[PDB]
């Protein structure tokens, strides 16, 4: 779970303390950080998802209170005001096309001083018509770049995950948080340690370009 | 001078209204934006940049009296404190080595509510040892790009050293050193632009410049 997602220790230590919050998970799945959550002190953790099965998996996997799962389209997500210290969500807003609507939606569910903390595919990873690793004359590996700055939906994951993504620059993406009435708390370009490289080899490449974008921003 | 610049107008419209401000430059150069500054009104101007010979050019430029051009090392800049409304750098700070330093600098410098506006290489240009363009699709391959640093491209030929930061650590340095950010643009030339100058086209495909401003 999130013990095996790389970009997890980076985008927990963007969080606030999550002691006796009250916290909307956006795009939870089988909900492990609402379960994290729970563990770790929230007063109360609400995961929503578009799947009921998946939905039905979270709930059997407990604790008994203080999660609610909820079934919810995040592209129609209507949340009552001033309810949540902090939004999180993992790798689901890059599917959403109107982001700005969504974060809108955000800024209201949190009362004065809460956070919205998430991670999304960044743009140097979706931006590409044919993404992949080049390997140039010299043998050395290379993350060749096309229309990064033509935004819009990406089919490039479309015949293996049956998904269509939203490319937007990173400048886009913030520029829609402050436009929304959030201040940019923390923006990191996911990096690998060291130690986990040591631990997961496979992590090395990452060091080549970033596969997400992680950002933390304050109402 | 500004007119070629294919990122001018973007950076002009990041800027505050400049009439009655007191204004610093960062990197200054030939003085092409302390003039346009002062032409719009701006009360003071201080000019800043390495090269004494290039200040000399500067002051030669004119007017006679507006604009006040010193030597300094972005490095290990000193700005007197509360001092100016509006902090400008063009092309600049990539070659700085400890940017956070030189923006708590700047931050003291400005007054409560001021503006700090400034372009840079953009991350994706510089990450790579030798940059260029690979093809029939067009492309622009990275390596290196979470691997921060010096960067040697130029150094052979001119004698500079860029200093290769991902967009999140020039924004995080920017928001640890007191300010918050009010405009990031990863600058793509408009259509209209692509149309008048054709070799722009290629700059849909990857950014060569980062621009921000931000408030303290």
């Amino acid at each position: 779970g999130l013990d095996g997602a790389a970009e997890w220790p980076a985008l927990r230590a963007m969080l606030p303390e999550v002691g006796g919050l009250r916290i909307v998970d956006l795009g939870c799945g089988f909900g492990w950080f609402c379960r994290w959550a729970h563990e770790h002190g929230a007063s109360y953790v609400l995961g929503l998802d578009l799947s009921e099965k998946m939905l039905a998996r979270a709930r059997a996997a407990g604790p008994d209170t203080g999660i609610t799962y909820e079934r919810a389209d995040l592209d129609k997500l209507h949340l009552p005001q001033d309810s949540f210290d902090l939004a999180y969500s993992s790798l689901a807003l890059h599917y959403v096309e109107d982001v700005a609507r969504l974060f809108r939606t955000v800024h209201q569910a949190l009362s004065p001083g809460g956070h919205f903390v998430f991670s999304t595919e960044h743009p140097i990873y979706m931006a590409p018509a044919r993404p992949g690793w080049a390997i140039d004359a010299e043998g050395r590996r290379t993350w060749p770049i096309d229309r990064y700055l033509v935004e819009g939906p990406r089919k490039t994951d479309w015949l293996a995950k049956g998904v269509v993504k939203h490319h937007r620059t990173v400048g886009t993406t913030l520029n829609a948080l402050i436009r929304s009435g959030f201040a940019i708390e923390h923006v990191e370009e996911f990096c690998p340690t060291d130690a986990q490289i040591t631990a997961r080899p496979e992590l090395a490449e990452e060091l080549d370009r970033p596969m997400f974008l992680l950002v933390s921003a304050r109402r």
